[PDB]
C-alpha cells in the first residue's frame, strides 16, 4: 500500500515507519520536528521506497500533500506528547492535537484516503476508572488538557466517518517504551533511567514508588498499527498493552538488572494517575493482536540501544 | 451574582442578558459580532448593570477581560452555531468551539471564576440514538462537526473542573426558537419561516420535511441557564427541550397558520449531518433543577410572529 506517516520522525513513528517499509510499503513520513530527531530516519536517506516532508499540521497545505502523494491509509501519530506542557498550555495542546488531526480528516476525506489510524492514549484517557484492567467500554474521564484532546480527536474522526465514510481506528497505547525513546517527560521514565544508570547519575522515583503503568515495547505498538490499518474494526479504539501493572520502584529494578551496579533510587515528593493497566481483549478478538515483549525482556532490549548512545 | 454572558449578543445570549439584569445580576456581555447583532442589545444602552466588551474568544485577551471582571458565572453561548458551515469548514467550526472554550476556561480557572455553564447541543451530540426521547446517559455519537465540537467542549470543561475545580453544567438544548433569532440563519426555521410568509417570499425545507426536532421556547431555555449557574450539577449535562417531536412540515404548517396565507414549502435535497429525529427526556432537569418548559409550540411560535411583525 502507500503510507503516509505523521510525527513520523519521532520515537513510535520512526519504528511504524521501518516496519511498513519492512512489509513492502512505500512510506510518506511527515513532521516538524516540535519533539521528533533527523536520526531518528536518517538510515532511509537511500531508500527510495520513503519519502520525508516537513509540515505542521497545525498549518501546512495539507490537502495539497495528500492530492501528491495519495496514501490509502495515514498513521497519525503526530502529537503534543507531554502531559505537564498541556497543563501550562492547554490551547497549544489543543491546536496541535484536535485542530491538527481536524484538519488532516479534512484533507484526507477529499483526497481518496482509505482510512485514518488516530493515536489515542490508553494511559491517560480513562483518568481513574474502577475497573482494572481497563476495557473500551470503560467511560473516557480525562484529567489533563493532553487526554481531553486526544478522546476529543478520537470523536472528530468518529464524526468524519459518518459524514464521509473515511474509515477510522484509535490506536490507544498505555507505556511504551523502546529504542530511540527521548530520555524526557514522564513518558520516557524507561529512557530515563536507562540513560542515568548507564551513566552512573542519579535516579528520581517520584512518590512512594508504589504507583503503577503498563509497559509495552514499542514492536508491539508498531504490529497493532499494522493490523488495525486493514478494513477492520470501523470507528473503534483498541487499547494496545500487556494487561500487567508494574510500580515506578519495580521498574527501576528492572533497568537497574539490566544495566547492572545499584538499584538504589532517589525518592522525591509525588508529581498524576496512581494506577494504569489495559484489557487487551478487544484487539486479541478483533484484531488478533498479542504483545510478544514482556517487561524484562524489553528492558534488556531498551538498554542495549541506550549502551551504543552513551 | 456578576455574570458574563459570551455569545451575548446573539439569540439565546440576549435573551439570557435580559434575564440575567432582571433577576438583579451585574452582567458582562461579550461577542465579536460573528453573527450577533448590536441591535439585540441596543435597548440596554441606558442600562446601568451591564457593560459590553467586543471580543473574539479565539483571539481576544479572555484572562484580562475576566481579571477585571471577575464574573462569579460566566455564560458559554458564544459558539459557530452553523451545521453546514461545520461540515464546509471544519477547522474553523473547531477554533470557536473547542480551542474558544478551552481559552475561556484556562483564563477563568486562573481569575476567581466559579462555575461555566457550556452550551452544548441536545438536538446533534446523541447522532442517531437508542431511544427517544433521549437521556443524558444515551452515549454522545456526533455525525456533524458542529456536534462533535460541543462533545470535545463539554469534555475539556469536566477536565478543568477535575484539574482546577473550576465547576461546569452543560445545558443542551433541543431546538431553540423565540424573538430575535436569526431568520436569514440556517436551522432556525420559525425565524426563517416567520420573516418569510410575513413578506410573501419563499420557505424552503431540507429532505422531505419528515426530520422532527423538539422545539424549546428562549424563555424556557434561558430559565434553566439561570438554574444552574448555582452549586448544582457539577460535571453534568441536563438535556433542555420538551419531549415532543414536531416535524419540518408540521413546524412550517404551524407558522403559516399564525401568519396566515399559504402554506407551501419548497423541499430541497437533504443536508449532510442533518439527523432525521431529536427528542429530549427532561426528566433530569426536572428532578434536579426544577425545570420544565412553560411555553407550548402554537404559543411560542405566535410570540415569533409578532417579533418579526413589527421588527
Ligand atoms: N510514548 C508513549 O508512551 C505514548 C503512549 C500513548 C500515546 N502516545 C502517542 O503516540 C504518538 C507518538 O508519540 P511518541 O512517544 O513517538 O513521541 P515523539 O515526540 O517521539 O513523537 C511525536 C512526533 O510528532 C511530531 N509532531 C508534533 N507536533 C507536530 C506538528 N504540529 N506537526 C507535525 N509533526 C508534529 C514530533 O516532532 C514528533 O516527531 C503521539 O500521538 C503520542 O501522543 C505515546
Ligand atoms: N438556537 C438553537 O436552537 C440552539 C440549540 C442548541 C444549542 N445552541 C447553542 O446556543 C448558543 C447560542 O446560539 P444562538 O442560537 O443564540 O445563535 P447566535 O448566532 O444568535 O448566537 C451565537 C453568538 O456567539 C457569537 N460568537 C460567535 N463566535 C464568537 C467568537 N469567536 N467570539 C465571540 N463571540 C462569538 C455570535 O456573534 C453570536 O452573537 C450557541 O452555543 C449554540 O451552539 C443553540
Amino acid at each position: 500500500m502507500r503510507a503516509l506517516v505523521t510525527g513520523a520522525a519521532g520515537f513510535i513513528g520512526s519504528t511504524l515507519v521501518d516496519r511498513l517499509l519492512a512489509d513492502g510499503h512505500s512510506v510518506v513520513g511527515l513532521d516538524n520536528f516540535a519533539t521528533g530527531r533527523a536520526t531518528n530516519l536518517e538510515h532511509l536517506a537511500d531508500n527510495s521506497a520513503h519519502v520525508f516532508v516537513e509540515a505542521d499540521i497545525v498549518t501546512a497545505d495539507l490537502h495539497a500533500i495528500l492530492e501528491q502523494h495519495r496514501p490509502e491509509v495515514v498513521f497519525h501519530l503526530a502529537a503534543q506528547i507531554d502531559v505537564r506542557r498541556s497543563v501550562a498550555d492547554p490551547q497549544f495542546d489543543a491546536a496541535v492535537n484536535v485542530i491538527g488531526t481536524v484538519r488532516l480528516a479534512e484533507a484526507a476525506r477529499q483526497t481518496g484516503v482509505r482510512k485514518i489510524v488516530h493515536t489515542s492514549s490508553g494511559g491517560s484517557i480513562y483518568g481513574t476508572p474502577p475497573e482494572y484492567p481497563t476495557p473500551e467500554t470503560a467511560p473516557t474521564d480525562p484529567a489533563s488538557p493532553y487526554a481531553a484532546g486526544k478522546v476529543a480527536g478520537e470523536i472528530y474522526l468518529n464524526t468524519f466517518r459518518h459524514l464521509y465514510g473515511l474509515d477510522c481506528s484509535h490506536i490507544a497505547p498505555a507505556n511504551v517504551y523502546g529504542p530511540r525513546q527521548d530520555p524526557h517527560g514522564e513518558a520516557g521514565v524507561v529512557a530515563i533511567f536507562a540513560q542515568a544508570l548507564l551513566s552512573g547519575k542519579p535516579t528520581r522515583v517520584f512518590g512512594d514508588g508504589t504507583n503503577t503503568r503498563d509497559y509495552v515495547f514499542v514492536d508491539d505498538v508498531v504490529d497493532a498499527f499494522v493490523r488495525v490499518s486493514a478494513d477492520v474494526g470501523g470507528g473503534l479504539r483498541f487499547n494496545i498493552g500487556t494487561g500487567k501493572e508494574t510500580s515506578d520502584r519495580q521498574l527501576h529494578s528492572a533497568v537497574a538488572a539490566a544495566v547492572g551496579g545499584p538499584d538504589d533510587p532517589e525518592f522525591h515528593p509525588p508529581r498524576d494517575l496512581k494506577r494504569s493497566c489495559l484489557d487487551i481483549g478487544l484487539a486479541e478478538r478483533v484484531l488478533g493482536w498479542r504483545p510478544q515483549i514482556e517487561l524484562a525482556d524489553g528492558v534488556r532490549r531498551t538498554v542495549e540501544y541506550f549502551r551504543h548512545k552513551h
